[PDB]
């Protein structure tokens, strides 16, 4: 039924059935407590939605958790904000928590909410510890947040000082066609999305499509921390950050694009720990890189294995391409001083890079930049394998002989990569196909109602004088008296 405020909406949630359809008339919804319990079935949804998409706004004291399963909240534009800051923290559940499987969230709006620590989206585990899976996140706006946590944390295990062998279970959730643009908080503050916590959790979650623009909340544009999760097709615009395979092995980047544009920030890149990952078919070409992680375009990284910091090795780094990039192409021992010290901490053998197939890249540079294509202080002759890469441009800083053909450079063909349980996509044949298409634009990725972008954030590199004054006050209110 169609319903015009929150109590009414209140009641209309409690009584809908499987297939039902709850629509919201124009207007604003302030303070409102969305508590879904109920659920729908396969093939019969309960969809909770906008009657009329950018006229229903969610605002104040506010909170939306769908427990109930085969759920669907759709159109609703989330700004104005005022969680109590004392209530809510980075770690727990999302402005929309979500703790039922078989949700999903799409073409909904997240725009500088308000000051409360917390994600804007999680899935979250219910007190008894069950796990959602098989949720979808699309075709939503995440723009302007000014509070520390992820934008987006998708929990299989609680947060827990942790290490045991135990593992959260495989989520299969889906987060495609997003646009994500935030600004730069200090420290280990929350990036974009994060998936997991340690390396015995398994992921099995496929983030494609996405438009990360100036995502620079935190270093870790996404903080993957589970294994088996496959990131397809995003592109990453001048983000102030990396796209990392933090915790788990076998993870999987084909076919996106890391580009930086312009000269205002170092932009990334991806930085890699751990081993059995696939990285294909990616593009970079970025103007400038990040100093404070080595300059780099993708980052591997050195450190003790299967550790906190796990050694990244036995890895496929396949048919990329590295063009006019303003830094290193692979930087084969990043923060190397810092896990030295690490490794002596607790006692642990530091490593560095090695086992690596490197097949049908193409590096390659035509600017001035000053960077050789690769930075390996530890190389060994024989440690990785290099085959039918191309390289031209500048020297190639490590003694590694490639052909500097480029005329003669074709991708290579692969056939013997596993897929990923539960993901719908041919590894092999994408890999073999090389690089495809482009980066993703905004009307690729908006919500079907909305033709402006909003925020402040990602066509200016700054904050409203307003939105900067709210952020100004979360910062300081976090950190010493
Ligand atoms: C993420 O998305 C981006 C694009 O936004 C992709 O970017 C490309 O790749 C990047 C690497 C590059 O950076 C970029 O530049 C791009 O090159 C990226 O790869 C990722 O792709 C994944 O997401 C896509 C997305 O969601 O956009 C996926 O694409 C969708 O795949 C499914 C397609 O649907 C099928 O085709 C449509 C037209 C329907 O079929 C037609 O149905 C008509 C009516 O029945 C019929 O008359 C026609 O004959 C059919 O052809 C659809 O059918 C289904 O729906 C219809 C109703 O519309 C009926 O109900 C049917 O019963 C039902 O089956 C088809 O389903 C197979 C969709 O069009 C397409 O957009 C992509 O596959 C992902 O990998
Ligand atoms: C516990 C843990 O390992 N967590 C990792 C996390 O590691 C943390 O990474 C930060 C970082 O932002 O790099 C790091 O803090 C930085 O440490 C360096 C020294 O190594 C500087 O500290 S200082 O020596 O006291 O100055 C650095 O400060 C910056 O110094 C300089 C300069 O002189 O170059 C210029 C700057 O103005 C000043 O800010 C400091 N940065 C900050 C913001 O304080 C922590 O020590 C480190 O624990 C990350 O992993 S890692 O790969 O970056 O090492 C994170 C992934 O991003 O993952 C966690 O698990």
């Amino acid at each position: 039924q169609v319903v015009a405020s929150n109590e009414t909406l209140y009641q209309v949630v409690k009584e809908v059935k499987p297939g039902g359809l709850v629509q919201i008339a124009d207007g604003t919804y302030k303070d409102v407590q969305l508590i879904v319990s109920n659920s729908g079935k396969s093939g019969l949804p309960i969809t909770i939605k906008a009657l009329n998409p950018g006229k229903v706004f969610f605002t104040g004291d506010a909170k939306v958790e769908l427990r109930g399963e085969h759920l669907i909240l759709e159109g609703i534009w989330f700004k104005d904000g005022n969680r109590a800051i004392q209530a809510w923290k980075s770690h727990g559940p999302g402005l929309v928590a979500i703790y039922g499987s078989y949700n999903r969230i799409t073409a909904c709006v997240f725009d500088c909410f308000d000051e409360a620590n917390s994600a804007y989206i999680t899935t979250s585990l219910t007190e008894d510890g069950k796990v959602p899976q098989h949720c979808r996140i699309d075709h939503c706006s995440f723009t302007d947040k000014i509070t520390f946590d992820q934008v987006i944390n998708l929990n299989n295990t609680a947060r827990a000082i942790k290490d045991g062998s135990v593992g959260g279970p495989a989520m299969y959730h889906r987060v495609d066609h997003c646009f994500f643009s935030n600004p730069q908080k200090p420290g280990n503050a929350g990036g974009g999305i994060r998936i997991g916590y340690y390396r015995n959790d398994i992921g099995r979650c496929l983030v494609d499509s996405n438009l990360f623009m100036r995502q620079d909340s935190e270093a870790e544009i996404i903080t993957s921390k589970s294994q088996e999760n496959v990131y397809y097709g995003n592109t990453y615009l001048n983000c102030q950050g990396t796209m990392n395979f933090r915790h788990g092995d076998h993870q999987v980047a084909i076919n996106n694009f890391y580009i930086g544009n312009d000269q205002r920030f170092g932009y990334g890149g991806m930085f890699v720990w751990g081993s059995r990952h696939v990285i294909a078919c990616n593009y970079f070409e970025l103007s400038e890189t990040i100093k404070s992680r080595g300059n780099a375009a993708l980052y591997l990284n050195p450190g003790a294995m299967a550790s906190e910091h796990a050694l990244a090795f036995d890895m496929l780094i396949a048919n990329n391409a590295f063009i006019n990039v303003n830094g290193y192409a692979i930087h084969f021992n990043p923060l190397d001083e810092r896990r030295k010290e690490y490794c002596a901490a607790n006692r642990l053998k530091f490593e560095t890079p090695h086992q690596l197939m490197l097949k049908g890249n193409l590096f390659f540079k035509d600017k001035p930049y000053v960077y050789p294509f690769f930075k390996d202080d530890y190389f060994i002759a024989g440690k990785n394998s290099w085959t039918g890469n191309v390289a031209l441009g500048v020297e190639k800083g490590i003694p590694v002989n490639i052909s500097a053909n480029r005329s003669a450079y074709k991708p290579v063909k692969i056939k013997d990569i596993q897929p990923i349980e539960g993901i719908a996509l041919d590894l092999n044949a994408l890999i073999s196909k090389g690089i495809t298409g482009k980066p993703l634009s905004w009307d690729e990725v908006r919500p079907y109602w909305l033709k402006e972008m909003p925020g402040t954030y990602a066509l200016t590199a700054r904050l409203s004088a307003d939105r900067a004054a709210k952020f100004k006050a979360v910062i300081k209110r976090n950190k010493e008296h």
